[PDB]
């Protein structure tokens, strides 16, 4: 009984590769996940970042439900890995190559399975995976989270992002080591420590209210943030690199941090331009 | 109408995993061919290697034909890409899949069909490739050719083997070159000629009649040889290099070098257990 299906749209994937490109050795070894309503699901690939970090690419509008299923109009969640046990077959390297030109991912069972099925330039070739969904345990949670508010949120320039990455990495040891990140409102000043060393960065505390990252970027020049209340943060150093790279997506995303509610510091492609509409990407660093 | 089917024998592919491993990087540009009489088809990979060379790898007794097919019972020749175009499917880096349980190719028309049928551990994943037979301009050659006779043949030990090689490496330059190899009936000596440099081997020449590599090898101590007239090839020093490579499977294969009646210089992988059976690796050298 083939439950529910829907149609992967290649040429949006097409326009949205650079960033899954970038991504691809952190999300070989991921969960993808098909959730959201029954209508306009989400295409969502998760997967661990170093020791302490979650990995999450979220595309909207990229699937259209197939005619004739049993699901109504609720909400739908399944969670698989997008590399099958012993398998040659990625998900996502299929769905977003090159040379595709139909796509369909299929749900059914009678065990649950899922079928993925390829279509290449040649209206000849093609391919059709066939694996289990067994990673329900994984929800979709990166969109979940009370953001706005007057959340503390810090926004670096170019020069200042490279330059912490660069400090950060040769920091590194063969262990993985906490870094300890804290924002202090009294002095506009954030501060990464570890080891027996600190890398000390100021920013330009925004005054009026603001939701989001529109009007807190983009100054290239000058590093930004919006802080009411000091922040402590202790992270796996190999998850923040990893982070920090992942959301410097050339011509799509620059990195924005945000201390949450919660114990969690997100690192988030913050867009440098209006083609990444319907991507979001980020890693949560969980504290240590 | 599916006219022809196979199913392979996966425990057979395991025990010869090793050489297809080694061999892996040359043959996934390849080509895939089913080939020899319909009751007993040869399963067999080839693929340039270097400016002049052609590889092939050959595998008996791992197909059984599936019951009613239109080919009666005569000869069957079928040959396909092994990673068709804009692929992640590679036909051989699933075969011999680690994680491998049920395997078969089957080839159908009503243009010309191959879909190739994975089936994985969990008796759960599964992946069927299917693409379009058009290397017909590609004949199974390799067992093909007039030795035994008197023909010109070396073998050479581990030791001077692998000083041939490292030498063979340190003269070339970004520019393929052509190393010209000779043989002389006179003083049982092979020599390895290019840029302004030769590397000179002598050999015992064997009065005794002999067919085969048997009788020949292998006395891991001096290199051995049969020669009834001088001979000279041009070959390319990249598709040398590749050939003695592939040819030395470290616990299967030790490379033997033939002249053939044509102006072909084989490099073939010599057996050095009974493991290897049902498998024989090879690479032509075109003069050049």
């Amino acid at each position: 009984d083939f439950h529910y299906g829907v149609r992967v749209d290649v040429t949006l994937l097409s326009k949205i590769r650079r960033v899954n490109e970038h991504i691809k050795s952190a999300t070989k070894t991921g969960v993808v996940q098909v959730h959201g309503s029954a209508c306009t699901p989400t295409l969502s690939v998760l997967s661990s970042v170093g020791t302490a970090g979650v990995l999450g690419m979220r595309i909207k509008n990229a699937l259209t439900p197939l005619v004739g299923h049993t699901e109504g109009s609720g909400d739908v969640s399944f969670s698989f890995r997008n590399t099958s046990v012993g398998s040659g077959f990625t998900h996502t390297r299929e769905l977003f190559g090159a040379n595709v030109l139909d796509a369909g991912i299929a749900f059914y069972r009678k065990p649950q399975f899922v079928r993925t099925t390829i279509s290449y330039g040649d209206n000849l070739t093609s391919t059709v995976h066939k694996s289990v969904v067994d990673q329900k345990g994984i929800l979709p949670f990166h969109d979940r989270m009370e953001a706005g508010g007057r959340t503390t949120r810090l926004m670096l320039c170019g020069k200042t992002g490279a330059f912490l990455l660069k400090w950060l990495r040769q920091q590194k040891t063969k262990e993985d080591q906490t870094v300890t990140v804290s924002v202090s409102e009294t002095l506009s000043i954030v501060t990464f420590s570890l080891g027996g060393v600190s890398k000390i960065i100021d920013f330009k505390p925004e005054t009026k209210p603001v939701s989001g990252w529109d009007g807190l970027k983009g100054k290239k020049s000058v590093d930004v943030g919006v802080v009411h209340t000091d922040a402590l943060s202790r992270v796996s150093l190999e998850s923040l690199i990893a982070a920090l790279r992942m959301c410097k997506v050339p011509g799509w995303f620059t990195p924005g941090l945000i201390w949450h509610s919660n114990e969690i510091l997100e690192v988030e492609g913050v867009p440098t331009g209006c083609q990444s509409g319907d991507v979001k990407l980020s890693v949560l660093l969980l504290e240590v």
